[PDB]
């Protein structure tokens, strides 16, 4: 006898892109300086998106530079559409966002919690895209900016501030409730303050979020990817 089951993945997916992309190709020179808009191929450098300037060339996803080009265009339009408070950290191959707690815990005068969204593009089966986004909170000390320890908070604020921020971290997870206990709905808590702060980074007040490109929209559905396995006994 086999069990069934339904999975949830941390794959938020394009539901809708412009299958056509205008592109406008140049000769790759290592002096231009790299940045958002262009992306290096080989012996070309291919600007895209708001880097389109007077003429361009197309390509469809069939197109092996597609993939290559639009994961990038993809993380530089996200770059464009972050919503306060959050900031970014870091465009790169990774998207990394950040916005600090602001809610009320013991020592938040001394010890500075932030969120992270780490956001990376996913692509599968040739035409499917999605970003893959993990969460960590950072835990800084207040005064300098700089990350810190529960070993140097033990040494610098004592055991009593090492103890109760450790509790405010596992309840910024949602690993535990503000009393510092377990609770039945833990883990299902962790995902959805995953995606409720990727919707709030995003701008996000529905499921789905449009965002504008000039090749027109790109569709994200702020869900979990879901995976379903219904076995036959
Ligand atoms: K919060
Ligand atoms: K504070
Ligand atoms: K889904």
């Amino acid at each position: 006898v086999r069990s069934s089951g339904i999975l949830y993945i941390n794959i938020y997916p394009i539901v809708n892109y412009p299958e056509t992309i205008k592109v406008s190709a140049i000769p790759y020179y290592e002096e231009f300086l790299p940045g958002k808009w262009k992306k290096r191929i080989g012996d070309l450098i291919y600007l895209y998106g708001y880097g389109i300037e007077n003429e361009f060339d197309e390509i469809d996803n069939s197109n092996a530079l597609f993939g290559k080009i639009f994961r990038k265009y993809l993380l530089d339009i996200l770059s464009e559409n972050i919503a306060t408070p959050w900031q970014l950290k870091e465009l790169g191959s990774t998207l990394r966002l950040v916005k600090e707690i602001t809610e009320n815990y013991e020592f938040s005068n001394i010890i500075k919690l932030q969120y992270e969204l780490i956001i990376n593009v996913h692509h599968w089966q040739n035409t499917n895209f999605g970003i893959i986004v993990d969460l960590k909170i950072n835990i800084l000390d207040r005064e300098n900016n700089q990350r810190i320890s529960y070993t140097k908070i033990k040494d610098k604020y004592g055991e009593s501030v090492k103890k109760k921020i450790w509790v405010s971290v596992q309840a910024f997870h949602r690993h535990l409730t503000p009393e510092g206990k377990k609770y039945a709905t833990a883990m299902r808590d962790k995902f959805n303050l995953l995606t409720g702060l990727l919707k709030e980074a995003f701008g996000s007040s529905e499921d789905e979020k449009t965002f504008s490109t000039p090749d027109g929209e790109i569709k994200i559905v702020f869900k979990p990817l879901e995976i379903v396995e219904v076995s036959n006994n």
